[PDB]
């Protein structure tokens, strides 16, 4: 699709069999999701946003559907205010910015 | 242009007679620029992101040139770690997300 930006570019994602809402976010290097259970081991990561840095749990090679497109990649889990799909998965679904 | 998302979608902007680098950010409702002077009236605002909130100055009806495209809108000025072009101005240059 071609998504305009008059409203938040919210899509449905599927992770762990559950549907969630998430923001397509070209200003996010990484994908960050609210607290949830994911399988496997995790590694520590600190990410820096507008208000400062937070600690998150990094899960690699997680299967996630984004707006009907399949991706498998790194998902960070932590106290983000909204679920954000960052460039690491936007590139896997073939997203570009166009003007 | 068509901008891929392998790297940060940074562009050059002109604001307040100054050239700056800024992030084209579909996850940002608002445009947020590092501390600078702008003419006219402003009012305080709090905006929140990962890490929490920062206090900003809200300037309305500011003209910005974004990758050579002129837009006018509200610009928030404050201690953002990155200059961000948010949806309020991305719409005006006709930016879309495509996949
Ligand atoms: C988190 C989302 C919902 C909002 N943010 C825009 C993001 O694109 C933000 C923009 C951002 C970019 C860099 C530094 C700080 C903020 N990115 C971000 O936090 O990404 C984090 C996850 O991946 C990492 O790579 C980027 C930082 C990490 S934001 O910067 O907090 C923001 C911008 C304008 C706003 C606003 C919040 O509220 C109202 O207007
Ligand atoms: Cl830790
Ligand atoms: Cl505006
Ligand atoms: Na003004």
């Amino acid at each position: 699709p071609q998504i305009t930006l008059w409203k938040r570019p919210l899509v449905t994602i599927k992770i762990g069999g559950q549907l969630k809402e998430a923001l397509l976010d070209t200003g996010a290097d990484d994908t960050v999701i609210e607290e949830m259970s994911l399988p496997g081991r995790w590694k520590p990561k600190m990410i820096g946003g507008i208000g400062g840095f937070i600690k998150v749990r990094q899960y690699d090679q997680i299967i996630i559907e984004i707006a009907g497109h399949k991706a498998i990649g790194t998902v960070l889990v932590g106290p983000t205010p909204v679920n954000i799909i960052g460039r690491n998965l936007l590139t896997q679904i073939g997203a570009t910015l166009n003007f």
